[PDB]
């Protein structure tokens, strides 16, 4: 059961500079925290991680998930959340669960960050919990998938 | 370790009518699902549930949590999320973690629902996961509390 | 055949001060005019009147109509018309005819009064006819109910 | 006692196509329903019906009512409600009661339909009751006229 | 197979003044170009041409197409495109293909010209191709009709 | 030397009702005041007066001035000034001086009256001088024409 | 000579948390300061203090002042100032002096706090002077009442 | 009979540079044209001319006109028209006719020039006639004064 | 203990015309009222009064207060309150208490008067109390100063 | 005679999912339809097709057309139409005909889709005709090119 | 070769208070830094420095540069940058290079500071480099002048 | 001492077409001009030049400067300046001086070009000086670096 984790622009710079707002934890560390959570719960999940600064690479990857044995996507589109109708469209055509995560509470920042095009296209949105938000996304993803397949039977 | 769950206007009408958008699950059923989650994880948590249609009662209850042995609040202010500066202020003065939950993805609805005053005052916001969102709030709450007390020592 | 008449904030102050805009007739007098209309037409209707200054009480009352033998609601939400998404939602979940009345023509007043959240959630809206508007609401309610039960057979 | 009923653009297309939103009843049928209401109440009223697609014809007709033995106007300006300051001015200079009717609840439709210039210029506005709204207009007109002439004596 | 071509306000002044923006071709010349296209393709189409400066005449004509053996409408509402909800409604009730044409690219002009109420009600919109845009509308009309009748069988 | 005076919707109702804002003078009286001014100055000017409530008639008349021996237009588009892109276009293609007149100061009224599409298309605009404004238009017109023909030689 | 002091939502939490923006003084301490001012000036005033988190209770209390021997109201509506047309209406019908007080300078905060519906309905507004603002309101109230009764004689 | 002519910022730079938009005529030349008009009509008027670049000097001068034997003001506030509430207030308190003139048609320029605070405070506004606009202002001023004194008697 | 009282544009015209909105009291009379208050309370205060119509003079004066033995400023910027970022900056750099006063309730007037740039830069704002507002400003100033120097010790 | 067809983000996902709004036809099928049109008309045109999800790739390709023997561009920028000033600039510097195509009527969708930066930079725009729109673009392109080269001679 | 350096409101207060945002350097020190730069580069430039708090003095000075042997202007209009259409106009008529400087990055401050009317009228704008910005203006001015006179020959 | 010069979309097309607005100088020529400035001043600077049409490449490059011996960045983000929150974020995390350059005065162009997200994130911004702007950036960069290292010691 494969989950694709997509990390948008600038998230690779996390923690390395300790630049206050986003915190001390690096992107790799966030990804280790995710693995840890997967093992410590015996959840039946293999993660693929992907980070990019290109809007087009985010769309490419969402698209490459379509034909494949990828069950769901957890995504933090970063600054593209607010601007990218294109990623929003790609999310709408993914035909599989997409969950949007934000480290910070984007409700509580500048006006230009409150809107999330991408988040409106997702099933659900998690914001403001730091790295923990990603594990919350994993929990929900596992439940969302469990419930999708339960119904099948 | 006491968590206060506050349920805003109209949420008590959930499920009883099956009114499409919000689902089939009743508010009691959401609260049972929470207890179930608390036991099935052996989490050290006693829940107090409260539902009201009064802005004033939501504020009263947030305030009554202040002096007490209430560790945190999980809240779905419902339609007040978009309008209630008053509840937002109450949340800011609660001096304890507040997590906002929405059944539906309020990013993906009418313009007048995208803004959340109350959500901006909370540490974090969860939207669009149906009842599961509340358990996600629980997970996060337990972790946020764990981490607050870890640092104490 | 029971009709619930809900009167929002400040409407109990009617007439007592003769405060120009709204007129000389008291809220009780409006309610007497309604009974009079019910008898003088031999309409088969028992009215329950309710006035409150609390958003929460309006919602409570709309909700308490749901399980009961209340056939429809006539409501003047007063200044809450313009602000209350919460009452609007309550009206949408009432699953019975709701008609909104206003004494004054809210189209012809300040910008902040032109919007009616609640009115959009109602089947119909009557504005600007003074107390007469309420009898027009009665007429329409009786017809709407007649037509609902005609179709049943 | 003459009442002028003015029907704005496209209302002559009613019912003939059964085009969903507005219903099944034709404009003639609406006018018959009005006569029927006038007889079944023995109201002392002769109706003149007029339908046009021309803003200019609506204004012309409102103006031609001024010198005459027309006591009041019932008007559904249709899509001109939202755009026509010119008809609004005509209504203000009619110096006799004007009541605006809409079949549909214009509060509950697109943003561009919520404004009614013409409705602000009328004494009162009725929306969302289907053809019934016109009889409600008749009821109100008869009362408004009764009350105008009562005060004379 | 009859197509009605409707030309809105001011289009009759085309070319006669060579007034720069719109060009050198007259409205008659646009209509000849259309006939020429119909013959040079052997398309099975009789054109009726109509030009007016009255919003009301455009609506009248759209309505008069309803009962008749008019298969579709090609329309350039001119300045009414931006303002006329009434024509937009008429187009919505025409129950037959309507195609909007603009000589100039209305996206690239003043803000007040970018909105097209009428264009949103049409199946499709062509702008910025000078008189050629009309032939494009003919091509598309013939295809849309071909495809409507193909499906019939 | 022929000047066309165009009077927009409702201006024919002037004075007859003494309806406060616009005054006591009738439209005929305004036109007499113009003739009087033309004689008392020996200006070489024949006036044609035209009043209509139809947008379409205003456009028609501007257009019919084009081929003719009409030297210029004085126009008070009334409520259309604020709404009518169509008339604004007609004015732009008149290829002769157009002067816009308003009785009242449209700067000092409701927001929806401050904009004048038609006024932006005219050479010049006169507002707020009551009927005297028309004579001011005449003066200016005569001067503008004088100066156009002076330059010819 | 009775003055009613109304304190809106959250003001009861003042000072107890020392939550920075509003200060260190408690609501009781604000009320003591007021009594002290009344004695130290020998002003002929009995104060009734009231604090609530309910919009409805504020309206109730304003209304209950109408029939009574309450001469004036000093009110800090708190977060309701910005949102509550209902309280604004109640203030308009109080038919006695109402003075709005704010601890903080609401001009200098978030955009959503600059508007005061309630403040526009009051005779006057005092902001940004901490608890001192209440005594200023007392001074002004005593003067306004002095001047009202002076004129009587 | 004294008329004060106030010329706002930058108008002294007229014509000297021939800077296209405003023309070739200098400010002195405009003032000579005014004198000429006064003589060629035998109008009973002494003009005082004043030009400044200071908002405060415009206000000072308007104020100094109050006590004096200045009968009316003709003013072109220039760029201050759009911005200066202060001059607008000064115009409202002048208690004598003020006419606003603009060389260019400020309706037909940038959005930031369409608003005229000052013009809304004037009795009337003249725009877009070049220097001629000033003589139009003189004509109107003379008539306005004539009519003010006629009534006296 | 010196307080500088700055009076913005047009305030010197007060009362002389009795121009309705602002009242009957002259600016000198307002200043006398202030002296009277200072004596009748034995407050230890010398007032310097200054009125100007120049934005630049207000700024100059604010600046000249900096080096001097001026303890605080009471200012009514008049129409500049709404427009003057420059004065707002000057107030921010005064490094002493500045209190803004308005005779009228600027919340309750035109939209363009609700904003106060200058008021946001002040510690506090008083509006809508007529001349009395100035004495309220004195009371507050004396208290603010008392409290500044109490802390010193 | 080479035409470059550029297909923006997500268009490669067409039809494969049958995702309702855009239809059943795949992108390849759209391109085949284009070739077919080119043959069935004997038009003298070689098409190069290009699809990308990268804004940067669209710009690159537009730029690579400049030096080459590419006569014109037909482009559907997809979601970038609304957001991409950069592509809009590239189109403006292409110095050759660019035609914008949309499958869907972007006038009739969400507010954020009505604006087309790219469409404003194109000579012309076609929307709402499904894949047929591309053939319409071909017809127009061939005519635009024919007319460009006719003039040459 | 004379350069006029104009310094807008409040800039004379620089450094003296060390008021954080703008820095520690006084206005005199900025002017010394400019002389120093002129010598250390042997640039052929005499500087005239001017500081004022009056909008009108800025305009006066720009105007007085016109007739003279002033080659260019470096200007920091301060808070007037955002508000002053009048200075913007003065700049446009200066017919010589004008360069706008800001100490702070006005893009990165409050919304009301992002707009620069004056900056739009300048050839170029420099912001956010502290006092160094002025030397950068000098560099550019010298280059702009060199290039203007190079072309002459 | 290494400076990275980043050139955004379309800038590589400079000069080659002579497309009026931006000029005649090619991007290579701008880079030569920069080297020339570096030698003719003996400044101790090695430049790396980079041009791209990809938002993601700009971010990649800003990021790759972080770990390296790159001292500062000069950047012209081109059309991305107005839209790219992502690049703005990258700039904020670069932890080294970033200077934004624009050839043209973006204040003086379309509304959609006035905003610069990226510019707000930079230390300073230079606009409207053609290619010279880059040398001005160099000058400033060298000074900013000199001053950063001066303080170190
Ligand atoms: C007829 C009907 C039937 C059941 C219910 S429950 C309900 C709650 O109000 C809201 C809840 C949210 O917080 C959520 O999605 O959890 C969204 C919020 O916008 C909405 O007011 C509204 C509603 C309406
Ligand atoms: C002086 C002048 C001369 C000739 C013409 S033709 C004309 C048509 O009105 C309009 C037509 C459009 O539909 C189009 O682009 O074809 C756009 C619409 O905005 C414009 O008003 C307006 C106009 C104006
Ligand atoms: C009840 C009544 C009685 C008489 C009249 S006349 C009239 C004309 O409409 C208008 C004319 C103006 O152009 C003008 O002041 O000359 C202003 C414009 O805003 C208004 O629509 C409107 C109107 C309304
Ligand atoms: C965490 C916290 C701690 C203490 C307090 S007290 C309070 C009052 O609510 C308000 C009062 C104001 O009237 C005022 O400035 O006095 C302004 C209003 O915007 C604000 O909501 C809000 C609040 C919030
Ligand atoms: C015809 C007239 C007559 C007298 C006066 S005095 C005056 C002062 O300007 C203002 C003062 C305020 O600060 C206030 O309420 O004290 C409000 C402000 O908006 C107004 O411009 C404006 C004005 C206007
Ligand atoms: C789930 C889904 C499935 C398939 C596709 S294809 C697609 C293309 O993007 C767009 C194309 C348009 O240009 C058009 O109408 O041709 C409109 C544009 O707004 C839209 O983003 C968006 C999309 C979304
Ligand atoms: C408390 C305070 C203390 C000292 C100073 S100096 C000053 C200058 O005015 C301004 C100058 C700018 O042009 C600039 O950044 O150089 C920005 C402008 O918005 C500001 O008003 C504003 C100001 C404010
Ligand atoms: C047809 C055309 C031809 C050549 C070029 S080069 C170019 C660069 O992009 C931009 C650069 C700016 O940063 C600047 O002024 O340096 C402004 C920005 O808005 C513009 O997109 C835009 C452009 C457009």
């Amino acid at each position: 059961m494969k989950i694709l984790v997509i990390q948008g622009p600038n998230l690779n710079m996390l923690g390395h500079r300790d630049p206050r707002l986003y915190g001390m934890v690096t992107l790799d560390q966030i990804h280790e925290i995710m693995q840890t959570f997967v093992k410590q719960g015996n959840l039946d999940v293999e993660l693929e991680f992907f980070q990019t600064n290109f809007e087009g690479e985010i769309i490419d990857k969402i698209q490459e998930s379509v034909g494949s044995d990828y069950e769901g996507i957890i995504i933090n589109p970063g600054a593209f959340s607010h601007t990218s109708i294109a990623i929003a469209d790609a999310i709408m055509l993914a035909g599989k669960p997409v969950i949007e995560v934000h480290l910070t509470n984007i409700q509580a920042r500048e006006e230009f960050r409150k809107n999330s095009y991408t988040g409106a296209a997702c099933g659900g949105v998690i914001m403001g919990f730091g790295p923990l938000g990603y594990n919350m996304a994993l929990m929900a993803m596992v439940n969302i998938l469990a419930e999708m397949k339960a119904f099948q039977e």
